DNA sequence: TGTCCCCCGCGTTTTAACCGCCAAGGGGATTACTCCCTAGTCTCCAGGCACGTGTCAGATATATACATCCTGTTCTAGAGCGGCCGCC
C-alpha cells in the first residue's frame, strides 16, 4: 500500500510521515517511495522524522 | 676491526583510532508442526577373512663399470727487474 495512486500526494506523504516518525515503515522503502513519487524531487523530506 | 648504512630517539603535523550517539535490518535465538530417516530386529547371502600355495619381483654376489672428487702437471697471464735509448 506505498503506491500513491487514488489519493491526494500530499495527505499521502502527510500519512506517511506520521508512519514514518512512528517507526514502523523501513526508512528505505520510505525513500523508494519517494523516488517513484515525486520523480527524486523529495529529497529533503529524507530526514523529516 | 672498521664501516656505513640501517635502524632508533625525537620534533612536527596529519590521521584515522576510540569514543558519544542513532537507527537499521539482516540475523541469532526460541517455539512449534510435521515429516523423513535413522534407532532397532529377522533373515540371509554374497562379499570379506583365514588358510594354502605357485609364483615373480627383490636381494644377495661379483666382475664390470660409472662417476665425481682429489690431485698433479702444464698453460698462460701478471708483476718485477734489468738492459738500452734519448734528453739535458
Amino acid at each position: 500500500g506505498l503506491d500513491f495512486v487514488g489519493e491526494d500526494a500530499y495527505k499521502q506523504v502527510l500519512r506517511l510521515s506520521r508512519r514514518l516518525i512512528n517507526g514502523d515503515l523501513e526508512h528505505q522503502w520510505f525513500e523508494e517511495s519517494l523516488r517513484q513519487a515525486y520523480n527524486n524531487k523529495a529529497f529533503k523530506l529524507y530526514t523529516i522524522d
